[PDB]
């Protein structure tokens, strides 16, 4: 048992669109939507369009009167709406880079948080270079008040950093830039080793391994498969398997990892060379409810609060609020409810890598009412009359359970392939 509880908050993929408003030719209320009829919009948004400014504002506003105090915050990117390239410039980046940290600094004066770079906090999008660059020294000053000198230093270099905790030193948060990996990021095209990162990591981890130091990973691309489809990694694979051999060796010093960009509440177990779970990671859903008009369905907005005990950084649990935006959207209020609380729905010990394996084993069995339960999570309980035949939740499984390719495949083989 553990004196005192240290809590933090994950937010991510907050996706603003400076543009939205109510009008009613719904081709013109947001952007984004680019140019469709936004479904049924309101004060809080639409499934087809990004976050209005007040939907990011009633999440903060939210974590502000919670009710729940936190050492730090999680920031992992995203901030800039989904629009075409020459609709946006680099400019417009910064602005609303600037208007998410300025907010957040306001209502949060004194609490430290820890950016990570996503694909779109760049113009053009995706395209997160090697060497410095206007947006990452934009970034820079923007985040000076959070980080080192040390730290700043790298940022401006290539989008990465890492930065022991004011009120916690002994961990070390290490935010990378893992767009760096991502498919459509034509800078990196060919390159063995981007920005130096590995080396940096690799480095940056050996070091924490003597000085008697614990890591959280942040990052917006996560590592791993995306879970709704087949054979692919979310990184380009080669980058993929590079850092989960990274992750694999030092995962003594890892207590935790945790990732955005795919808008979906997920999460994945690192095993050993050998077969055996070795780290938790945690892929956290959006603020922005966005999706494109053939999808089904799509993500609530979704803030979350982790919990750890002070002396080792182990994960105690994860509590996950959200907003139901179309009833958001009919009252007119920001409703930010719970969802639920990971240890309590699935009964389970903790958040150690054996605990959350073992709950990836019971949503196995056939017709796994846990792995029900996952799945609504899945889509921050979007739609809850929603369902998954044997090839969509064969996808998930495997992605959860294996991180690298070799496995990966072994688990779809395994049951059945092309
Ligand atoms: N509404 C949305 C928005 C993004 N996505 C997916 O999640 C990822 C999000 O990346 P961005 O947030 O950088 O667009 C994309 O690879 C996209 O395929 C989705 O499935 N539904
Ligand atoms: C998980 C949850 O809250 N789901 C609800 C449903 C309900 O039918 C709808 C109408 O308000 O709003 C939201
Ligand atoms: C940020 O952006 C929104 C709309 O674009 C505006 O209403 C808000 O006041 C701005 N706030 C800051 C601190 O820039
Ligand atoms: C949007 O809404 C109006 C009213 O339903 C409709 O007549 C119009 O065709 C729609 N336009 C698009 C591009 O969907
Ligand atoms: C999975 O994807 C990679 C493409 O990156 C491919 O080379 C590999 O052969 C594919 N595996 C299967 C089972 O198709
Ligand atoms: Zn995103
Ligand atoms: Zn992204």
């Amino acid at each position: 048992p553990p004196p005192a509880i240290g809590q933090f908050w994950h937010v991510t993929d907050l996706h603003l669109d400076p543009t939205y408003h109510i009008t009613d030719d719904h081709t013109k209320v947001c952007a984004s939507s680019k140019g469709a009829n936004a479904s049924n919009p309101g004060p809080f948004g639409d499934v087809l369009c990004d976050s209005p400014y007040q939907l990011i504002l009633s999440a903060f506003d939210f974590i502000k009167n919670s009710g729940q105090e936190a050492s730090f915050m999680i920031w992992t990117g995203d901030s800039p709406p989904h629009v075409p390239v020459p609709e946006l410039s680099t400019d417009t980046v910064i602005n609303v880079i600037t208007n998410m940290t300025t907010t957040i600094q306001s209502l949060f004066p004194n609490l430290q948080v820890f950016p990570a770079l996503g694909n779109h906090d760049y113009w053009p999008q995706d395209q997160l270079p090697v060497v410095t660059s206007k947006v990452y020294n934009a970034v820079a000053n923007l985040w000076k008040p959070w980080l080192d000198e040390e730290a700043i230093s790298t940022l401006r270099k290539g989008g990465f950093y890492s930065q022991k905790v004011t009120t916690n030193p002994n961990l070390r948060i290490i935010s990378l830039n893992t767009n760096l990996y991502y498919g459509p990021n034509i800078m990196t095209l060919n390159k063995t080793d981007p920005a130096n990162q590995f080396e940096w990591l690799e480095s940056t981890l050996n070091n924490s391994q003597q000085n008697k130091e614990k890591v959280y990973i942040i990052a917006h691309v996560p590592v791993g498969y995306l879970p709704s489809s087949q054979n692919i990694t979310a990184m380009r694979e080669y980058y993929n398997e590079k850092l989960i051999d990274i992750f694999q060796k030092y995962s003594d010093v890892i207590a935790g990892q945790f990732y955005g960009h795919t808008h979906r509440d997920s999460i994945m177990v690192l095993s050993d060379k050998k077969g055996s779970p070795v780290n938790s990671l945690f892929v956290a859903p959006a603020v922005t409810p966005v999706k494109s008009v053939l999808e089904k369905q799509t993500n609530n907005p979704g803030i979350r609060l982790f919990q750890y005990d002070p002396r080792d950084y182990k994960l105690l649990d994860m509590l996950q609020y959200y907003l139901n935006l179309t009833e958001a959207n009919l009252k007119g209020e920001s409703i930010w409810k719970l969802e639920y609380i990971l240890t309590q729905t699935y009964d389970i010990e903790d958040l150690q890598p054996e605990s959350l394996y073992g709950l990836a084993k019971q949503f196995t069995i056939l017709d796994s009412k846990q792995f029900i339960k996952y799945y609504n999570y899945f889509f921050v309980s979007y739609d809850s009359s929603v369902t998954c035949d044997k090839t969509c939740k064969a996808f998930q499984i495997c992605a959860i359970m294996n991180l690298d390719n070799i496995s990966y495949a072994d688990c779809l083989k395994q049951l059945y392939i092309k």
